[PDB]
């Protein structure tokens, strides 16, 4: 068939859910994808903590990050999320979306090098425009779920314009789930400074024979939803037989 | 401060399933090991498919394999193992102990850079006496449960005299579980050529502020008790809180 097909069937996982949004599937043996809904799937949002993906190969690309090891020692300033108020290295720093650490590679990168490489990258609508340190969270950058999904393929297969180490080092950090069916890399968003406000999902499941990259967004009023970001991923990967 | 400690009370998860072995576990960040059994804890045996962790280093290394996605096409001679009769790369190889592709690795490496490399790495007894692709099955080579946990340790650190590269991409290919509580790397081995049979499982367990090393090897006199290897190692694990 052809490059992209509608699935509207996956709706149902949404409305069960009392949710709205979209989940962009690629199958990369194929060269194909899939989505419930072409227009969302090309609707751009803020990429807030999924900017963490390339703030992360930067930060380790310029020497700002010198491995997953190295500590960011909190600031000392209690913020609201718990998990926040402790050292963290790249890993935990990933884990947790630990905002404060990568606001302070992003200061250390500069606005010039950001740019470069956001360009570098094809990232998104490729926009820095705002505060080095939040333009993720409040600034220009823009992006979509199926502009998601290019970036994570060139990343899979080491083709972005910074080392292989880099590469491995932020696709290690992006490990989220593994058992003897898959292995999930991705990273989570919530975006609630510019409406609207969304949760996002972002990586791939890698299989013995075949890699399903994907992108998923929904309206995320409040943050009591922002487990349905995966619930709802796990629904379709389910429903197309990619897991168990 | 005690280096070693002997904790006889994991030996009630090997008597539940009617089996004799040993766990160890080593307390990165404490620099403290635990054992059931001090005593078979340091007893020698063929490491089998354990050997596959620095058979693969030593591969990388050398160029035999290029990379993680490199293809090692099926002999076409159908064996008893089902996922052994396939093309494999290093992560299915690694995940399915698939001997043949790593025989072949050995006869590139061949005797005299296998031996360096083993003596470099300080491996169990160093010892490749016995055919060049088989030593690891039914030749000269022993390895007792601690000597895996030194070997792993320098692994983890990035420690052993091969590159960086060659280091991560087989702490990539020995994944085997991960979630939002823990990371298991872990390779798994049933000796079977030389008596006594036993299982393996080696590897690490990474949490957000700690390692802890295993390594375990228990009686298997048939293959039906091979996931023992695993669940006795989960319920020790558990029992010492590593794992909810
Ligand atoms: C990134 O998009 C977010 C930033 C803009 O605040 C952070 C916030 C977390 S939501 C976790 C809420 N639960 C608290 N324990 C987040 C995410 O989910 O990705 N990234
Ligand atoms: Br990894
Ligand atoms: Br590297």
């Amino acid at each position: 068939g052809k490059e992209w097909q509608e699935n509207k069937s996956w709706n149902a996982h949404f409305t069960e859910h009392k949710s709205q949004g979209v989940v962009v599937l690629w199958n990369e043996n194929k060269q194909q994808g899939f989505t419930n809904n072409l227009k969302r799937a090309n609707q751009a949002f803020l990429p807030a903590s999924t900017f963490k993906i390339p703030n992360s190969l930067i930060a380790l690309d310029l020497g700002v990050v010198k491995d997953e090891h190295q500590v960011f020692k909190w600031d000392g300033q209690t913020r609201d999320i718990a998990t926040w108020n402790r050292d963290h290295n790249l890993i935990t720093a990933m884990k947790y979306s630990v905002v404060p650490v990568y606001q302070e590679f992003a200061r250390q990168i500069g606005e010039a090098r950001m740019s470069k490489m956001l360009h570098a990258f094809d990232y998104g609508n490729e926009d820095i425009s705002g505060n080095v340190d939040s333009f993720w969270l409040d600034g220009g950058i823009r992006i979509s779920a199926t502009e998601q999904i290019s970036f994570l393929r060139k990343l899979y297969h080491n083709k972005l314009h910074v080392s292989e180490r880099s590469q491995r080092i932020v696709k290690q950090a992006m490990l989220t789930e593994a058992n003897g069916d898959y292995i999930i890399r991705a990273k989570t968003g919530y975006s609630t400074r510019i409406e609207p406000k969304i949760g996002w999902w972002v990586g791939w499941v890698e299989l013995d024979d075949n890699v399903w990259f994907f992108a998923m967004n929904m309206d995320m009023p409040t943050s009591d939803g922002l487990g349905l970001r995966q619930a709802i991923t796990k629904e379709v990967l389910k429903q197309e037989k990619i897991i168990p």
